[PDB]
């Protein structure tokens, strides 16, 4: 339930140069990963106006559990391998919600 | 629609001997907003485990006009002035949702 999500905050820096084949990638796997998994409650990626190459994913699963079967999937495997020579930099920030379970309108 | 929606992080740095009185201040502003505005469709706020006093908020409002009426409101202003001498660093940071309108389940 809301009191034991797993709520992660993670920061990509992208090599500017792949930015599209990126993208490609990420967007597919966040939206098998919404339509197949219910224990992931939302991948939510963003990409700063200023610095498009910056993308920053609001990350909840349902538990732990949720997660590790999520890094296993074949999806997620596809845009872990395919991306990893894009990656400058990821950052992995474990964070508490003000308000555990709170939903958007 | 979410093809128009404004969608910002706010990052915050809050001084740490103010942390509580920061956060009880936060709170009750998201409570009130996400209750009375019908254009405020999410403001997620979440604190990094290592550093509590580091605080990112996902802010999705329907449209500027929306975001501007929400700075003018009575419970926004209270958050505002009450918090302004607790915060060290504000970065505003637009962005564009790679998946426009993806709701959490
Ligand atoms: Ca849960
Ligand atoms: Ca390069
Ligand atoms: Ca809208
Ligand atoms: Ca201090």
């Amino acid at each position: 339930g809301a009191e034991n999500n797993m709520v992660r905050l993670s920061r990509i820096i992208i090599d500017p140069e792949r930015l599209e084949e990126y993208n490609a990638y990420l967007k597919e796997e966040i939206e098998v990963s919404m339509r197949l998994e219910p224990g992931v409650l939302v991948l939510y990626a963003v990409a700063e106006k200023e610095r498009p190459n910056h993308v920053t994913i609001l990350e909840i699963y349902a538990d732990e559990a949720a997660y590790k079967s999520h890094i296993a999937t074949p999806h997620f495997k596809k845009y872990k391998e395919g991306t990893l020579d894009m990656v400058q930099m990821l950052e992995l920030i474990d964070a508490t919600p003000l308000i555990p379970g709170l939903k958007m309108k």
